[PDB]
């Protein structure tokens, strides 16, 4: 029975040591920790990027604006946040767990964190003075607090999100524009549930499908529709206006998320920025 | 009877649960899935960045231009594509699987996806009007369809790869430049094979190495040579020019890949952008 | 006897083919290489980003300025290094194992690699002509070789690190500015040790926290203090000057690391850039 004791240890560990052979080990065989350290990218290694002074944790001031050290999302989110050629002025994204966030003009603003049932839900900042109005035919996503941009009316305790778009192709000189809007209660608010989709079926997407079909086949562009998964929200579109719905946003108006692309073809870039901005 | 049964499962799975000690387990020890789910960053976690509404897959429109979710790749490729300080005008990279791609001027246009044997291989777009001609001691890589920038002669069923370079350093006011053009058939085309190398031996590097020797000893620069692994390729490197072989690209000229840097000293980033752009 | 050899294989090999089932296998269940090949993003895949022509290793020139393939390290570091707004002129960071590095004006220059006891400790370059004076009410980190920026005196065989800051908030019109300085020998030099912290206790932080506390309510800002882990280090923090200590630096003055943000609120990006720039 003592043979069982020794032969049992063969299960616990491997006689093999780490090395180049670990790369060439056949796929069917099992692995030890040392080899798995080599083969797969370790969570330590990503944590090792910002590690200084061999501290147990990375610097607090760094963890604030790096999504608590999630470097992978931080890199891609950073460029789309600002520096894109086609984005007008500076896209405004209020990331959670932050002291300051830039506004449309570019001044960093102390963020008013809204607390829901003793839990911080989201924060907003003053819009500031927009550099320029949104000129060309492009799409954009807008999220504001206690305000409706189309109606210019304030609803206390309610968050309204607007999506604007240009149906016509940028090359096509014909001008057709529409938008989708909805108001969400403060309580059941989750950034994850909202997205811009071209495949998932929703009421906004249905409107865009036939609305583009209204235009000539040469100038058609694939529909991009607002989708909201949260209970208690109704998405309302608009008829084909043919003129841009929103040109500028007042500074006094509270702001949560706002991003517009000069051309419509890079509409999906907006959704990517929204996806990266808030962790689910 | 049951002693074999239990002892097999005893070895087969792990009794230990995940925790802090999971990090401190011996390297030679073997591990469970929950342990590996902690130690290494997962496919899901990388996939989790773009996940919305807990959907099985990422959004289609985001899936198109993010290399089908290669967020690790997408971030680095993005800045080199747009916003490089030394890059002139807008370098053009045509990403596969996408409807639109920006041209030199910055106006995004529809892509003509070439299909070979009922299988797509590459896409090209109109060059557009260049913002400014390339005027400095710099190097660039150029890929065009059905055309030869050296001879300005149209091709049929042929894709020509051109690589200009700056023999002198930035400080060396002495002016001398060379190039290495190649033409490849569509049938044998494969992006991954071609690269810019300073160590791998090739015909272009063979000439390029001696060319800097013609320079004064103080003026030497590290050779950078075009290398093509595609069988049936012809590589030609002309003598020193003393002037820029190419100044501007005609708008009607078809384009696939084009990028140039004012300073030759950053020629390496050109290869990186080409490496990032196309998945092997 | 045969059972022992037979049952050993059951230990070493899972005998289960990879698939979606492997994705859904229980966490307690042990797994083979094929699962870890799937479950975790491999070191191979990160190598695959720059992989080309199926070469056993990545290109030399590409690996030189990409931290030898640390793509994610290269990604986030790239945008912060240059191209971001709220950065005066160009941030200058000299990466190790490099031929050229950009100056303040943006022209890349040869790097004098300082080798100590037959080990290359660091490298420095000529500062070049600064584009503009260092704006207003911002913070920055400065590292110079054989020099003292505040004292403008040469110290052979000693490297000095300087930190500047603005106590007052950008919104507050009141003006209060302080700084921290240290002189480090080259022999004990190690990049990873030094950092900007808001939680770790250090002499520089202790001097600064009461200083901003001396400011009236509503004007106080989170203290960010120099912390140096290298033994034999002195840190000095003067009284609140009320005016910017430094505006421009001479071109002839050697420069190791230099970064400055127009707004103080983005102090973290300064530490973030330093953390990314040099591997531990």
């Amino acid at each position: 029975e003592t043979e069982l004791r020794a032969l049992k240890k063969l299960s616990t560990t491997t006689s093999r040591v780490v090395g180049d052979s670990t790369l060439a080990l056949p796929s069917n065989v099992k692995l030890s920790k040392g080899e798995v350290e080599k083969i797969a990218v370790t969570k330590k290694e990503m944590f090792d990027e910002l590690a200084q002074c061999n501290l147990p944790t990375i610097e607090l001031i760094t963890r604030e604006h790096t999504f608590n050290g999630d470097v992978i999302r931080f890199a891609a989110w950073l460029f789309l946040m600002n520096g894109q050629k086609l984005m007008i002025a500076n896209n405004v994204a209020v990331r959670m767990g932050m002291q300051y966030a830039t506004n449309l003009a570019g001044n960093n603003v102390k963020i008013t964190y809204v607390t829901s049932n003793n839990v911080v839900k989201l924060g907003h900042i003053a819009a500031g003075v927009l550099a320029n109005p949104y000129s060309n035919k492009g799409s954009g996503l807008f999220i504001t607090y206690e305000y409706n941009l189309i109606s210019n009316l304030i609803e206390t305790g309610k968050v309204c999100v607007l999506f604007i778009t240009s149906l016509s192709t940028t090359a096509s000189s014909t001008n057709s524009f529409a938008y989708s809007t909805c108001s969400v209660p403060i309580e059941n608010w989750d950034f994850n549930m909202i997205k811009l989709t071209a495949e998932t079926s929703c009421a906004s997407l249905t409107a865009m499908t036939n609305l583009v079909n209204s235009l000539v086949p040469g100038e058609r562009t694939r529909p991009v529709g607002l989708y909201v998964d949260i209970p208690g929200v109704t998405v309302t579109t608009s008829a084909s206006s043919g003129s841009l719905p929103l040109t500028t946003i007042p500074a006094v108006t509270p702001l949560i998320f706002s991003a517009y692309t000069k051309q419509v073809e890079e509409v999906g870039v907006i959704n990517t920025l929204y996806a990266l901005s808030y962790l689910p």
